[PDB]
DNA sequence: TCGCGCG
DNA sequence: TCGCGCG
């Protein structure tokens, strides 16, 4: 689906780029804050991400 | 303001109807529920209106 | 001590 | 144990 696909793209730019914060991911990707947001928690149910506990948040690959 | 007027209109629903959540309050105004909340919290800050801390929460006039 | 993803 | 208002 477009949403496996997104989700693809934004583990590519973790992959690529290094921890990152929500804000920054999505202006590469370019999608609204809330869409990568929906999108990085999908991504740490199914254990491909984890975030920091930081405010705001930085995300990184499992 | 209209924001004001909105304000108004919620405040006059609060006394027409009695305690009730943000969904119910947004159906009669007509307004979004973000909306609605928007301007329950506002309309709390003004110390106009507080709610139960229940969830979701019930708001009722001061 | 805004974290917010919420369907 | 969705509370979410967020500018
Ligand atoms: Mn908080
Ligand atoms: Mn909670």
């Amino acid at each position: 689906s477009a949403e496996t696909q997104m989700e693809r793209k934004i583990i590519d730019f973790l992959r690529q780029n290094g921890k990152s914060i929500a804000l920054t991911i999505a202006k590469e990707i370019g999608l609204d804050k809330s869409t990568v947001n929906r999108h990085l928690y999908n991504l740490q149910r199914s254990n491909q991400v984890f975030n920091s506990n930081e405010k705001p948040p930085v995300w990184d690959l499992m």
